Parts: structure tokens; sequence; C-alpha cells
């Protein structure tokens, strides 16, 4: 980790983009 941003954003955007889809997308809307 040194010198390239944008490099945790899996786990970080991804359990943010699993947590909404869940609340949700889980619901009766998939993505």
């Amino acid at each position: 980790m040194g010198i390239n941003t944008r490099e945790l954003f899996l786990n970080f955007t991804i359990v943010l983009i699993t947590v909404i889809l869940m609340w949700l997308l889980v619901r009766s809307y998939q993505y």
C-alpha cells in the first residue's frame, strides 16, 4: 500500500454495494 490509490475499494465498495442491494435488492428487485 504505497503510491497507488484505489487499491482497497474492492472490500470497501463491495461491502457497500452488498449492504445496499441487500436491504433493497434482496427484497424483490435484484440489481
